[PDB]
């Protein structure tokens, strides 16, 4: 019943697409890992990264800064599991390829594979906004790689229906 107050559709045995705010979906599941669509330096912009940071009152950005000081920047396709900040059990910061920077879009395979370590994942379509990848392409990589329970959350009905037609 958590998904009763969201428009949703089962796509595969692993993957369900959901209309809404990924942050609000993750909050319905205590055991969820929320995916952040990040960049290599975890400097969070106006996309879901900014929404996540704002919800955490800046704690996520500060935590990110400390991680990057200690370990250096992530490579495209990499991820790091950090604190949930009461948004989820944990937040998995994933670095999708940036198509505007002519990066290799197939690195989305590595992004989504990283999610399989967790029993329940709530994720946006990585790279499908500021990083300029078509939502259908990001979606196709997700369903190729998914081997755990994934709620893929899109905040646009246009996007939702384009992927459920
Ligand atoms: N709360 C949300 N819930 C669900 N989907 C969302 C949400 N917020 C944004 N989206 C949608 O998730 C998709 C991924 O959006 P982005 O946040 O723009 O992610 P990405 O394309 O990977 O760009 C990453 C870059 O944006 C910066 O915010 C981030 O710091 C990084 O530099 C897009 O379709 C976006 O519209």
């Amino acid at each position: 019943m958590p998904l009763s107050n969201f428009e949703h559709k089962v796509i595969t045995e692993c993957v369900t697409i959901v209309l809404g705010d990924a942050i609000q979906v993750a909050k319905c599941y205590g055991e969820s890992v929320l995916v952040n669509a990040a960049n290599t330096h975890l400097k969070h912009g106006g996309g879901i990264a900014g929404a996540i940071n704002a919800a955490s009152k800046g704690a996520v950005q500060k935590e990110s800064d400390e991680y990057i000081l200690a370990k250096g920047p992530l490579q495209v396709g990499d991820s790091v599991l950090l604190q949930g900040h009461s948004l989820a059990k944990n937040i998995l910061h994933v670095v999708g390829p940036d198509a505007r920077a002519k990066q290799d879009v197939s690195l989305l395979s590595k992004c989504y594979k990283a999610m399989n370590a967790y029993p329940l994942v709530v994720t946006p379509l990585v790279s499908a906004g500021i990083f300029g990848v078509k939502p259908a392409v990001s979606f196709d990589y997700l369903i190729r790689e998914a081997k755990t329970r994934v709620l893929v959350v899109v905040n646009s009905q246009d996007v939702y229906k384009s992927l459920t037609i």
